């Protein structure tokens, strides 16, 4: 009931002809949260790992040592973790922390021993879990969604209306690389990322989730500015964009989604804004 | 200048590894209005030729004979006309009938002269054609936008609140296999064809009336499991083969004009 | 015992490094008559269906309805007919009109019922079908090989000595599309259509049969002029030639065909002649 | 004015996603017979060397020695003649033999030096030349069209009509590998052939200036062809089937060699 | 005269129908010292950044802000120096170190400014520089050529008879990701790696020099343990290896190199060696 | 249990994009010697068959008439034999001859019969056979590894150092095409043919056996010299080198190969030599 899949990295050239079915193999998270496992991606774009853990009766844990040849998860690692399930709890090293819908955490290298509970077994917790290579500790910091501070962006012309909403980032706390927000799209309103960008110094992967109806779809656009193709997407489902992507997508409806950033620098304004 | 450039069909598993400047090519009409010149596709999905007629100083006329095995160009032939620019007329026989902005005009098989002509050379009229193939005379008609119908449709929750205008329809005329429309998405609205895959039919879009020059639409094609897109300019036009879906999303709001024509004229409805 | 296959138009450049078995399955129809089934194609160059209605005793019918997204079949469509196997019957609207060898049938768009039978189970009728769409009505006609004229053509230092038979023509009817004709090659004679003629604006389906002995087999060539490929054809097969390719065909013997054309236009003379190259 | 082309062999797989061009270019020898020039090509399907030579001024010899490896073009090799075209001779070591239009020649394994020339120079001989490698010194020998066996076969019922004429053949004569004749169809007729070996086909005496022969080639179940003018030649190897149709009758000089006789 | 040169990663089946002259591009930095130039690849594996500084008349220094997106080039990075050519000296921070032939330099992440002299233009340095992301400082350290450690490894009956140097090795220092060492072939040994290894958590980019004659050439492996390819390389040329790729070469002569190693751990022991069954 | 696979010729451009799995199914004989059974392949370039003969219980002879269209094997062939087993013999036409270790046969044109024997079944002959087609009979004759024709070449330096023993050469002998020769590398040297050659005119076979330890690898290079590929082969494993392609191998140790040689020529100077640069 854990799974931990790999996927390589590739450049513009190699996925030029790729059908549909490949380009979902290759860039495609399709199950995310399951009842009592864990699933995860392991992507050779700055060494990801990422999925979701959704405890019911036994408590998880991602026990990764000699699969990583190190002596535990985060001995050269850190991680970033977001609920967007029901109520439960994180115990970090015995200290237990709960979480509600929307609570965030990160955990810093050398942190031995996260396991995740979920208070309602019927009701699970979801957590989406991001892990990125570390080489500096730095505080364990809970993000409550209480305390998260909710910014409204974009106007209806542009059907980009939604609320961001800050995490992990390097203005409200230091991390090693990785950086995670939320985004809720307001109802009428279904872009996301439509001013596009590739910034190649850094990668990033988004998780689409909370769809307002089950028969909503995401049409995910990845590729090279010129080059571009699309992904279709159901709920809890998530797309890989490496450093010579843009990403973007639209919907049918609103929805909400977290990113996932990571590479060389945490800069923001170091991408190339995009003609297509 | 007269321009026509042929298009051949294709099947999916023909597309399916097209990378986006070959799917361009193929499906894509990237240039439809220029002042004072004709431009034209025919495409091997039914035959259908389209394009547009920018008349400014010399009255424009497609001039089809020998090109069509034929002696005049809708000896065999129907033709819908939509005027998406500013004041015109077309002289059909030598009459001279004037065509407002969004005004439409059917014109019968057999019709043996029709010569586009605008009233501002500064303000040209837009005229957006298509021929159909057609067995059985029509009579010649006006369709002034006065006199259109509007039907208002869709939401906002799914982003597709749009006005329909009929134009040619077989509820409204007669023709041979030819069908053409009119829908504006509202502000706030890009989604149209919201639903499919209608395989005894096929469809040509051309979009238009971009609200902002920033504004692109992603028009996606290909059997509902293996979708492609393109994405397009103001005034440019896309074909949709019987067995490809239609959609497309925009940046902003938008118009686009669909031509309809198949072996009936009355569909099922990813990745 | 009733079949209708989808076939997708193409390019040139689609089919260029297409292989034979390819070539076969997209073009070739391998099976047009056999005991107690109908057999058809629905090709998307100019939507022209073809096939033959093979019975064994009393049912056949085409039932095609909302497939066509129409009431019935003909509604939208009209039909060709040749009878290339033994005496057989068609009923149209109830009226039973009986097929002799060779005889030509038209039926005109909006005839709502027609219904295949033969006489002998044991030397059943073969009818070769041929539907374009049609937008006009025009009058159903019988086409007697009796009064059928028979034109000949061709000698034999260039093998094409052969019978031309008018069957479905503009000369001699009115259509809205579909044309039809018959060709038998004379013994010691296979080439048929000996410069190619690719017209753009309309197609052909080429269905050969009456192959002089069980052994013999026609090579129907495709393609632009420059570059052609070939499919191999047994007795009572059809090859769909789209309007940008020859269509041209020799045997290891003499044989016979249908061939049935659509297009925007009825124009024979509107077509490029290739000159002898290729 | 001497070419000689190289051709490397392939599979049966090889050529499936060959484009017309490339057939062509693989198999087609598209010139062969240009005046006063040897046109030649090396195929790497058992190393035949195969093309014609048209003298008219100047006397024509192939001359292969470090290209071949050898001191002479014939050390290791043998050669088949036949003149397709007007009246000459062959100097074979000085002896100078007399060559009307289709008569054949044989020239063993060691033979040094073979000279080409036709008396007229306006109407000149066409010499389509076919070596094979050879182990074995055999006897040169003139075949005469006149004792050149011919077989007719073929009905017009099937279109095939011909007489085959056995210049080259292991019953009449002794040759290393090489085996090589002569057939022109009738009048009416175009088909012609409808193994340890392989052939190459000169297709030539069109009927007609519009004539064409479509020459299949592939393995049974994957058939392709090339289409042909006068006086050009296709290899077949080994694992293809040999067709040819045209749409006049015409001549062709066929040429086999392999593993068995 | 500054030149670097973006490379991305592919999966084994990408690779899988290159030609030649693919390959080539793909995995090849085919000049990496010329006199007075910086050459710089950045490879998505890892985002490695490898090259040479040769500097001749003018003072060379890698210089790079905008382009990775900070303030220096070392801000988030670290900087691993091995000088294969003449004496030269890189002064860190306006403070100048010589580095004479084959000395090794360590620079930790933060420092704003090293620049690369050569002594005698016409002799000059030929600095071979790899860096790496780094999220800690750690210690600047001299590696001089003199104090390296060597440990003599093979025998003649498998050709791999070398001398192995340390330079940057987690027992000498400590490092973020960067590891660095030497290795030279003896005469009658041309084998590197030979019993070929894979690690799913790191890679390595090896750069292959002094040749022992002009005309001799290596042959690096790479790919999957079965699905196995080749680059020929000239001297002062490098291959870039992937995680899930082999790292084998064999030269017709003797030869030497130095590799550059990083990933995600700098345990040497997570390795799984395949046995000897390729292709 | 008698097996002869066929394998096509092919262009330089056919291979090209060739993959690893593909490689060695058109240019690798991966099973030679087996106990009992007759292993052989047939080759459209110069039609060369090559193999092995394992006799143990039952006597074992070629059997091929009417699939190679004659009416016994050697009708229209000749035969080159070298054994690298135990002890056994070959009868030729009735008369029995002995064959030890490293005894060669060459077998002309027109000899019916030729039976394959091993003294100890549990220790067999292994006989490498090489037949090409022929024109003309030759004299049968005895190659002993007693009088060997041995030369040692190579050095040290380029690892390539080795003894050469000539087979089938016609300074010594008169064949049709064939020629063989028996190649032992020394311990601590793997190159052979290093400096690289192509022949238009000739094409060759290599069978690389005596590994050294059973571990040992070779890699055999092939290809046009500017596109070159390779395959890695077990003890007891042969590979067919077109006459566009390089002949090359690198051991891992040591080893032994026979390598088999025909065309239209005998002329051992008609070649190419390959400068190094080679892609
Ligand atoms: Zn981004
Ligand atoms: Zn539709
Ligand atoms: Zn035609
Ligand atoms: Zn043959
Ligand atoms: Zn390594
Ligand atoms: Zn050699």
């Amino acid at each position: 009931s854990f799974s931990m899949v790999t996927r390589y990295a590739h450049s513009p050239e190699d996925i030029q002809h790729y059908d549909t079915s490949k380009l979902r193999h290759e860039f495609l998270m399709e199950k995310i949260f399951n009842p009592g496992d864990i699933l995860l991606t392991y992507t050779y774009n700055d060494r990801m790992i990422f999925g979701g853990v959704m405890p019911t009766d036994e408590p998880l844990e991602i026990k990764l040592s000699t699969e990583l040849g190190v002596d535990f998860f985060l001995q050269r690692r850190e991680l970033g973790i977001i609920n967007i399930g029901g109520a439960g709890a994180i115990t970090i090293d015995g200290r237990k922390d709960a979480m509600s819908n929307q609570d965030g955490y990160y955990i810093g290298m050398g942190t031995q021993k996260v396991v995740f509970t979920s208070e309602d077994r019927d009701h699970p917790a979801k957590f989406y879990v991001v892990s990125t290579p570390a080489h500096k500790t730095y505080p364990n910091k809970k993000l409550p969604f209480a305390t998260a501070l909710a910014k409204p962006m974009g106007d209806q012309q542009h059907l980009n209306k939604r609320t961001i909403y800050k995490y992990i980032d390097a203005s409200q706390m230091d991390t090693c690389q990785l950086q995670m927000g939320y985004t809720v799209l307001e109802p009428g309103s279904s872009w996301n990322t439509m001013p596009a960008h590739t910034h190649a110094r850094r990668m990033e992967t988004y998780m689409y989730f909370n769809f307002a109806d089950p028969e909503t779809r995401v049409f995910h656009f990845l590729g090279k500015p010129d080059e571009t193709r699309h992904i279709t997407l159901f709920n809890e489902q998530a797309v890989v964009n490496p450093s010579w992507s843009i990403h973007c997508g639209v919907g049918t409806t609103n929805y909400a989604f977290i990113w996932a950033m990571c590479g060389e620098n945490q800069t923001y304004d170091d991408m190339d804004q995009v003609n297509e």
